[PDB]
């Protein structure tokens, strides 16, 4: 379309930014993240929707809806589903014409052992981790490059 | 009841048949599969409902509803949940008077390593894989035997 | 508040108590369990809500709602999600001011191998297993101690 269209998906527990450990996830809340993304995309003439759900199936539904509605790119932080949701992986793989960047706020490589492997990342075009909330901006830049 | 009653459950991403890789999943879409099942069951005087959801919990809800509504048999392709949903496994096991056949379209034994083991199949009465869409017909025949 | 407030969460398949194997799960149904909990808490001047869902995301939603509504303690039997839902684990960890007790009806240590490890228990304050339905009462007593 006339402007790039991006969907940002945040998975379970990410609506509790701020409430969760600030030394891991930073001082700012989910509303702050949404506003940051919205303002950045407006400054770049990018259409963006920020979506969050705790439900694995709703995330898959949202990815499928992106197939039909002109979405060019997805930025996704699957939350803990990153490490086990082969269903979200297959959803991401099913939208073969949508570029996808996986984001994690923290450096998941140095987190608990269960966070070290992502089952969604192998079907994504890229990824970013360990940059704080600005990782979402960096992911948008990867899609807009 | 007067005719056998079957529920066909398709799990996450199976509504994207056709859109997904045709050399894996075949040329035809989910509507085609539903129609194929419906027509076959009509020809055999079998009552059938085709259901699909991306939500693990909705699949479990649907299995539980089958307990109360006279369902004789379930054909289920759990999608990627096959490999990790012990919750769907326990749901299938909980309906001890309902015969169950697991279906996969592709030969999951020769897929990615994560697809090689099914955690749902040990509580099913049978299974079929690698036959394409006709595996669903074969599963119906197993239930109707 | 003026009385302790507890939320009891039962995960997938626990609404099928009674219907499931009685030699594993006991003779009594889910309604019986709810009534038992309600009566006990009334006798102790404890406010309680019993909640059940088969949906991983609804369980997470319910845990998050407990943050905002004055809940003091959660008793949770995550069902099969115990063994794989890092998303429920992170939800429980996110409510750092809510005491949490994990319950299992059966002795999960002597169940199938896949039931031997709980991924939710490391973020709970306690746990109880193998006591039958009275484990829920024991969990309430742990919270009320």
């Amino acid at each position: 379309g006339s402007h790039m269209k991006i969907l940002v998906i945040n998975g379970p527990n990410l609506n509790f930014l701020g409430i969760r450990e600030k030394n891991i996830y930073g001082n700012e809340n989910y509303e702050y993240l949404v506003n940051m993304i919205n303002e950045y995309c407006k400054s770049k003439n990018i259409e963006v929707e920020c979506y969050q759900s705790n439900h694995e199936g709703a995330i898959i539904d949202k990815i499928q809806e992106a197939y039909f509605n002109g979405t060019d790119g997805i930025v996704i932080n699957p939350g803990a589903y990153t490490h086990y949701s082969y269903a979200i992986r297959d959803a991401l793989a099913s939208v073969s014409h949508i570029k996808k960047i996986e984001v994690h706020i923290s450096n998941v490589n140095e987190r608990e052992e269960f966070r070290h492997i992502s089952v969604t990342e192998p079907v994504c075009n890229g990824q970013i981790v360990g940059q704080g909330l600005k990782g979402y901006i960096m992911a948008i830049d990867m899609l807009n490059s």
